[PDB]
């Protein structure tokens, strides 16, 4: 009995400051993929929200002590009602938080330029001349960093070994790709939008694992299940299907 604090951050094409020439307050700055995916939840289980950003701007990991940060944090804390934003289902974030059924799936994979001789995760891993990387504090980062397997503990050898090769956020990673002889391991829907939008930068290889986005909730929350058996409905009326196409705007990229 009382609206939902959601948290998220900034990123396209998920979340957004909407352009307009007016000055702009509460929920009506956002839009996107993930504030469209709000509304339509709100509206079938009835409730009011309001949007905050999460103030270190972070999505979450944990530091060699155990303790979270970013939007995971502010849900172990109660601090938020809903997270709303790519957020992937992870086994270990399981542990602390809980999530929806997965309202869009992806993998990782590699961002870079075309016409080049790489293409594969392997090939990243076999030199050092090519500089590699990922976004800080990140489920990707994560990936690499737990990862058990040879090729992706070796990757993260090199990634920790030199200072500037994890980004803080997408955008300097997509920078650093464009100005910069590197490689950004990235999740498949953002590379997706990229060279949708910059034909001169391509995806390498296929996905190097499978996973989904959810809605995370403070564990034993109750609207888990509820946004859970709401998302399966937009699935089932295909409006996750529209809503992918409406900010996923094509490749005009010959
Ligand atoms: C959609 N973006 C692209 C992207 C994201 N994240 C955050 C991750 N979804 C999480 O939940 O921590 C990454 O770790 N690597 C990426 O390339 C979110
Ligand atoms: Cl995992
Ligand atoms: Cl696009
Ligand atoms: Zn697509």
């Amino acid at each position: 009995n009382r609206s939902l604090i959601v948290t998220t951050l900034l990123e396209e094409p998920f979340v957004m400051f909407r352009k307009s020439d007016r000055t702009l307050y509460g929920n009506d700055r956002f839009e996107g993929y993930c504030i469209d995916l709000l509304k339509e939840l709100a509206h079938i289980l009835g409730f009011s929200y309001e949007i905050r950003l999460v103030e270190d701007g972070k999505y979450g990991a944990q530091d060699d002590k155990g303790q979270w940060n970013g939007m995971v944090k502010e849900l172990i804390d109660h601090k938020a009602d809903l997270a709303v934003a790519p957020l992937t289902i992870t086994h270990v974030r399981e542990k602390a938080i809980d999530f929806s059924k997965p309202f869009m799936t992806l993998g990782v994979s590699i961002l870079y330029r075309k016409g080049t001789p790489i293409d594969s995760a392997d090939d990243l891993a076999k030199q050092t001349k090519i500089e590699y990387g990922a976004v800080k504090d990140g489920a990707t980062m994560t990936f690499f960093k737990k990862s058990k397997i040879s090729t992706f503990e070796k990757m993260w050898a090199f990634m920790s070994s030199k200072p500037s090769a994890l980004v803080k956020n997408n955008e300097e990673g997509i920078q650093r790709t464009l100005t910069a002889d590197y490689a950004l391991l990235m999740e498949s829907t953002t590379i997706e939008y990229i060279t949708q939008r910059n034909c001169n930068l391509t995806q390498i290889g296929g996905l190097i694992d499978s996973k989904g986005y959810g809605i995370g909730t403070p564990m034993g929350s109750p609207y888990r299940d509820k946004i859970t058996i709401a998302i399966l409905q937009l699935q089932e009326e295909d409006k996750l299907h529209i809503m992918k196409e409406k900010w996923w705007r094509g490749s005009g990229c010959p």
